[PDB]
């Protein structure tokens, strides 16, 4: 429109209908100039990397991008509490995104002092990768998302991508992408940008915990009509071999026939938070479970959805089997256990195997009069018919969605870090300040200009997402477990600001508090 | 998906079976109940045509640098690749895959 | 046909000429007939877009053996051809012609 | 249709309308099996060639082809005489082609004796290269065309083609063509094949000889209003330099100004048919004019249309400047001059330069008081503005058309051997006997079959061409030169059969007997 007219209003609210909840969040953003308007080839050689497992090749772009792939970007703690305490499931339906109130500033430095002024004629470029023609980086748990607290002003992260690499070198199959080779809208201070997105059909997330275990689905009062081999010898010596059979009933539930079995496994090492119970050696990387791709080892992290620990074993965790969040103010490198928040998936112990245990035991020979029957620990077990399992729970500060890789085949493409897997997720939204050259020389020079006016941009961003709800219809008589704040007095209110205005999330919040039968 | 490569189908193209009808030789002038085992030596020849329509998925890549492409080598050789020899023998000098273009993962 | 290569036209795309309008500095308070030689130092910047529609002549060759095609080399290198360097410098490593497909004379 | 019904009639006649003549010719052909149904790579190594100039690479196909690219295939000698004596020009308009009365035979050899019988179920395959996707070999003066005499039965020539070569080896750009990769009609004894073709617009062939010379177009009674420098010195000593000018008139026609000049040249060596006037040395290849392509030298043959000889110099010919036809029964290698028929282009001496002379003389220095004026013989001269020329004449036994090479540029694409140049000439008509395998083994073998029944095919071929005529409207008073037979008694009639039934063409017949002004 014009310089003196706002191009949008501040929309931040949650609307709770019967089967739907609409979340709207608005944030103020700041966008600097990245790479001084240049594309730069990057690799482990440029960053000084040495290990083969961490070698990479890619490019850093002068473009930024908007990321809102975390639940706290849309749900307040109270809204999250309502969702998790009142619904058996939820899923995103549609998306509305807006950029408005664009403000481009120029910075001039004379001598140790910088002056900031408006540049009303400068432009900012925005476009969406609706055709998914660029590498998708929103599927990784990267920082730079919209802040959970609406009053926080955030910096737009720089967009970068990786391609095929051989050490620090590239190959002929490696791809280079120029983001200026895409049509993009150019916005001055009076212009705004908006688009709508429809989520593809995804299953409802399981925001419930099973009230039954897979091995306890039988009637505890009635025998089965099936038999089991109870004895093989002749009880109370030589030549004592005689078959025996008994009815599988309530007294021996472990041997009853069952139609379904727990889901797959890939065993993790077990770590205690009581440090003196751990071995006196360096076992992080060495002791960890991993997978290999083209000679590179990548940590199995977080891996298959598996129960974090056995009942009562709360002190133990799988070495890389769980999402680890950092508390407010936590450092980047080598922080103590009290500075991080270790999530756990104990709710899925009713259907999923324990991460630090074998799947089970399997026969490994043919027993005879000369050879005793032998069994072997199944340390990893693939998908088998009749298996059932629960996916990893999602969290308030955890990811929402991920892009399913474009491959010939996949199985249960639920993101392993939690969330909704989609072939066509919300498109990447890329933003960049248009370069403004400084005064050029009065004589023609064919070289590209390298002198630009120092600029940055700021504005507001709004994203509205409609969520579909799956209401609970339980006939359970006793009250359910519910997420609740603790009344006991404390220096600060949980999920609030401190005396210095710092917002903090004191604990990870899952979604599985209500219960339903298996 | 077939492990040797290709398209797996519950109802693939049906088997097409062909046989020359037996033509008995001169039978004896007195009835014999045994099946005939004397036949005229025969063989058949003809032409066979098969037409298949293939659907294509075009590429919409935004890649800037040129892609890898299958190409013949200009360097001189005694014979042209995928052609006949001086004795009329056709040969396929190398296996050719399908994966030369690129797309993101 | 232009000897350096390309399409010769009596009426090619017209020349597009651009200039910053001079902005005089403060003139003297007494009239002087000489043309002004004191101007505000100025420069201009903006975006330029050009769209060209090209007509294509498809190939209908009956050649049996595969053609020569322009292709990138898979072998590892420090930089990707037709891409930016670690300093953001774009380079064109080789000239690329247009004559790879073949047809009879 | 059926075995016992003819699929076509014998059509062979010429119909003369006002401005059009329609020629129809029917011939009986025989088609054997070529290369034993195989494609074979051929080169100068396979044929034993050694010279670089004659090196080649290509393929020989099992297909035959129909060729009617010679005028005597359509015009009888009497029709040719009428055409050349009554018309100033002619050009082909449209084409009709027919194959019918297909007869496929099988040959069986027991011991030194062959038995031939019909194979009613065998097929012959025919298709036309209407899209010009195959190498065009009809543009070369090859043998194998329809015989001039309708009663002669001819053998179908085998189709072969050449591609790019480096010595006896091929390159990556070389192309291999499989003619079975084309849709073709399969004909049994009851089937027939036919198609129609329309000639693209071509200029009328010049079937006239100019009655004026390019240097004698002025009025012989009137002076020009232009002057010439007649003298430079001071006639009848030193210091005698004085300019002079005179009117160019009838007394000095050589110096008159002229608007047009004779056409281009590329000088040929001069050979006498009186052998004792030639040099006592071997000068064929060495003394010949040539052009070079990619390091290979190709004889300039016949080259630019140039007058064969000066007036009265009938004994001389240009070393490779003229079409040479062989008399009936003439051998293939090293025949005497009386066994061949040397064509001449003396009719174009009025506009075209003499093949064995320089184009002219050009100044090569700046004359002065110290340096005498110098001139140099122009041995070859390219196209210049104002040039006019006549193309090479066509002959009864000469070629009709040729395919203009598909290139970015060309100048006056009239075939240098004579005829009409076309981007889309009459398409190649390719024919092959379908292989009939012998008895295969009773056990499966994956190798291609190499045992086939010996077969050949025969039938009739008809081609009808409509020609447009350009009538003469001359006001010439005296009678014209006309082609005529000689009444004087002879043992045989010219253009007839001998006592052994051998048809012969005793002389080449041009088209340029009538006259018109320049």
């Amino acid at each position: 429109d014009g310089v003196g007219s706002s191009s949008g209003n501040w929309h931040c609210d949650s609307q709770w209908l019967g089967d739907r909840v609409i979340t709207t969040s608005t944030r103020t953003w700041a966008l600097p100039t990245y790479n001084n308007h240049l594309y730069k080839q990057i690799s482990n050689s440029t960053s000084g990397g040495s290990s083969n497992d961490n070698a990479y090749f890619g490019y850093s772009t002068p473009w930024g991008y908007f990321d809102f792939n975390r639940f706290h970007c849309h749900f307040s703690p109270r809204d999250w509490q309502r969702l998790i305490n009142n619904n058996w499931g939820f899923r995103p339906k549609r998306l509305n995104f807006k950029l408005f109130n664009i403000q481009v500033k120029e910075v001039t430095d004379n001598n140790g002092v910088k002056t900031i002024a408006n540049n009303l004629t400068s432009t900012v470029q925005v476009f969406t990768d609706s055709d998914y023609q660029l590498p998708y980086v929103l599927g990784s748990a990267h920082e730079g998302c919209l802040p959970p607290f609406p009053a926080d002003v955030f910096m737009i992260p720089q967009y970068g991508y990786l391609t095929l690499n051989d050490g620090s070198q590239a190959v002929g199959r490696s791809s280079f992408y120029c983001l200026e080779y895409f049509p993009s809208q150019m916005l001055r201070t009076g212009n705004n940008f908006q688009f709508s997105y429809e989520f593809e059909n995804v299953p409802f997330h399981s925001s419930y915990a099973h009230s039954q275990s897979l091995d306890r689905l039988m009637n505890p009062l009635i025998d089965q009509y099936l038999y089991y081999l109870s004895k093989t010898i002749n009880g109370s010596g030589q030549n004592q071999q005689t078959l025996k059979f008994s009815v599988a009933g309530p007294s021996n539930m472990a041997v009853q026939g069952r139609n379904y079995i727990p889901g797959p496994s890939y065993r993790q090492q077990r770590v205690s938070t009581t440090v003196t119970q751990n071995n006196n050696s360096e076992f992080a990387w060495p002791g960890a479970s991993s997978w290999a791709l083209n000679g590179r080892n990548s940590l199995m992290n977080p891996g298959p959805a598996m129960a974090s620990h056995k009942e009562g074993e709360d002190r133990f965790f799988p070495l890389s089997g769980s999402l680890i969040f950092g508390k407010q103010g936590t450092g980047r490198d080598n922080v103590d256990a009290d500075k991080v928040m270790i999530t756990n998936e104990e709710e899925i112990k009713t259907t999923n195997p324990v991460a630090t245990e074998s799947y089970g035991q399997v026969a490994t020979n043919h027993q005879s009069a000369q050879a005793q029957a032998q069994t072997g620990w199944v340390q990893n077990q693939g998908i088998l018919p009749g298996m059932v399992w629960q996916d990893r729970d999602v969290y308030l500060q955890g990811p929402i969605w991920a892009k399913i890789p474009h491959t010939d085949g996949n199985f249960h493409p639920s993101p392993l870090m939690g969330g909704f897997g989609m072939k066509h997720p919300p498109p990447q939204i890329l933003i960049k300040n248009t370069p403004v050259p400084a005064d050029p020389p009065t004589a023609f020079n064919k070289d590209k200009l390298n002198s630009f006016i120092t600029q940055y941009s700021t504005g507001q961003v709004s994203v509205e997402i409609e969520w579909e709800l799956q209401k609970e219809n339980s006939k359970r008589w006793n009250p359910e477990i519910q997420y609740t704040s603790n009344y006991y007095k404390s220096n600060n209110v949980e999920f609030a600001v401190n005396t210095e205005g710092v917002y903090s999330e004191p604990r990870p919040i899952g979604t599985r508090y209500l219960t339903r039968n298996l």
